C-alpha cells in the first residue's frame, strides 16, 4: 500500500493522547514492538516542527532514536526505554503549560526534550551508591561523582557518531555549544543528590517571580531559564505518583522489582541493603507515602505555585494517590 498496517493505525490513535497527562505509555510500548521512545519522540518532533526548524533529516532522526532506544536495557524493570518515553512525553506536556506560553526558544525546547530522551540511557538498574561501593568501572571513570548521570550524557552524545545518527549535523557551532551545555545542565540535575538545592532555588524563584506581558513567566537570564528547565525535567522524572493510579502502580511494581533485585545483589555480597531494597523487610505503601510527603509533593507543590493554576489537576491526582497508598498501609 502506502497506508498504515492495522497495528500502526491502533498506535496512531493512542498517540493522539501525546499532549495529555496520563498517556497509555505501556500500551504504546506494546503496540510499537517495544519502540515507545522512538514513536513518542518522532510524534513530538513532528508536532513541534523540530525537523524543519533544525533541518534534521527524518531518516537520521529515526536511526538515532532506534539506536538510543536500543541502548536502554530491556532487562531493567524501571530504568528502561518506557521510562525514557514517559519522561519525554511528561516534559512535552509541562513545556506546553499556559504559564510558559512563548517563554522558551526552539533550541531550549529541543534541549529539554533531547535531555529527557537520553537522561537514563544505558542504566544498569543499580544506584550510584551501589556502583561506588562495588568499585564498578563506571564509578572509577566518573570519580564517584553523579556516576550514572555523567554516563547517560556521555552515551546519549556518543551515539550521535554512529552511522547516519548525527541529528544535529545542520546546527551551527553556536547552536550546538548552547544545546550541549543545556542538555548537560539538565541531565546532571536528575541526580537525586541535587534535589534539595534545585527545590531551594525553585522556591526562591516562586518567592520573587515576575509575570511580564500580563500573564506569563519572565525569565531574563540563563541561570533562571536553565533552573526552570532543570526543575521541569526533574518534575517529569518524579511524575509517576502524579499519574492516574493504574499507571502509578505499574511504575511502583517496576521500581520495586529493580530495587529488590539490587537488594538481592547487596544481600548475596554481604553488603548493607540500601533503603527500600529488602524484599524481606518491605513496606511498599509506607515507602510511597514517605516518597510523596518528603520529595514528590514538596517539588510538585512548588512547581504548581510557579505555574499557578495550570498544575492544580496534577497536584490533586498526586494528593488522591497519596491518600490511596496511606489507606492500604496494613
Ligand atoms: C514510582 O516510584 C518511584 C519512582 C522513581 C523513584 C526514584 N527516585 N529516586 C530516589 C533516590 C534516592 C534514595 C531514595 C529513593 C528515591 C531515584 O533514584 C529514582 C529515580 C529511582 C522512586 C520511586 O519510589 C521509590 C520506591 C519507594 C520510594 C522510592
Ligand atoms: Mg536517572
Ligand atoms: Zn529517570
Amino acid at each position: 500500500f502506502g497506508v498504515k498496517t492495522e497495528q500502526e493505525d491502533v498506535l496512531a490513535k493512542e498517540l493522539e493522547d501525546v499532549n495529555k497527562w496520563g498517556l497509555h505509555v505501556f500500551r504504546i510500548a506494546e503496540l510499537s514492538g517495544n519502540r515507545p521512545l522512538t514513536v513518542i519522540m518522532h510524534t513530538i518532533f513532528q508536532e513541534r516542527d523540530l525537523l524543519k526548524t533544525f533541518k534534521i533529516p527524518v531518516d537520521t532522526l529515526i536511526t538515532y532514536l532506534m539506536t538510543l532506544e536500543d541502548h536502554y536495557h530491556a532487562d531493567v524493570a524501571y530504568h528502561n526505554n518506557i521510562h525514557a518515553a514517559d519522561v519525554v512525553q511528561s516534559t512535552h506536556v509541562l513545556l506546553s503549560t499556559p504559564a510558559l506560553e512563548a517563554v522558551f526558544t526552539d533550541l531550549e525546547i529541543l534541549a529539554a526534550i533531547f535531555a529527557s530522551a537520553i537522561h537514563d540511557v544505558d542504566h544498569p538498574g543499580v544506584s550510584n551508591q551501589f556502583l561506588i561501593n562495588t568499585n564498578s568501572e563506571l564509578a572509577l571513570m566518573y570519580n564517584d561523582s553523579s556516576v550514572l548521570e555523567n554516563h547517560h550524557l556521555a552515551v546519549g552524545f556518543k551515539l550521535l557518531q554512529e552511522e547516519n545518527c548525527d541529528i544535529f549535523q545542520n546546527l551551527t557551532k553556536k547552536q550546538r555549544q548552547s544545546l550541549r551545555k543545556m542538555v548537560i545542565d539538565i541531565v546532571l540535575a536528575t541526580d537525586m543528590s541535587k534535589h534539595m538545592n534545585l527545590l531551594a532555588d525553585l522556591k526562591t524563584m516562586v518567592e520573587t517571580k515576575k509575570v511580564t506581558s500580563s500573564g506569563v513567566l519572565l525569565l531574563d537570564n540563563y541561570s533562571d531559564r536553565i533552573q526552570v528547565l532543570q526543575n521541569m525535567v526533574h518534575c517529569a522524572d518524579l511524575s509517576n505518583p502524579t499519574k492516574p493510579l493504574q499507571l502509578y502502580r505499574q511504575w511502583t511494581d517496576r521500581i520495586m522489582e529493580e530495587f529488590f533485585r539490587q537488594g538481592d545483589r547487596e544481600r548475596e555480597r554481604g553488603m548493607e541493603i540500601s533503603p527500600m531494597c529488602d524484599k524481606h523487610n518491605a513496606s511498599v505503601e509506607k515507602s510511597q507515602v514517605g516518597f510523596i510527603d518528603y520529595i514528590v509533593h514538596p517539588l510538585w507543590e512548588t512547581w504548581a505555585d510557579l505555574v499557578h493554576p495550570d498544575a492544580q489537576d496534577i497536584l490533586d491526582t498526586l494528593e488522591d494517590n497519596r491518600e490511596w497508598y496511606q489507606s492500604t498501609i496494613p
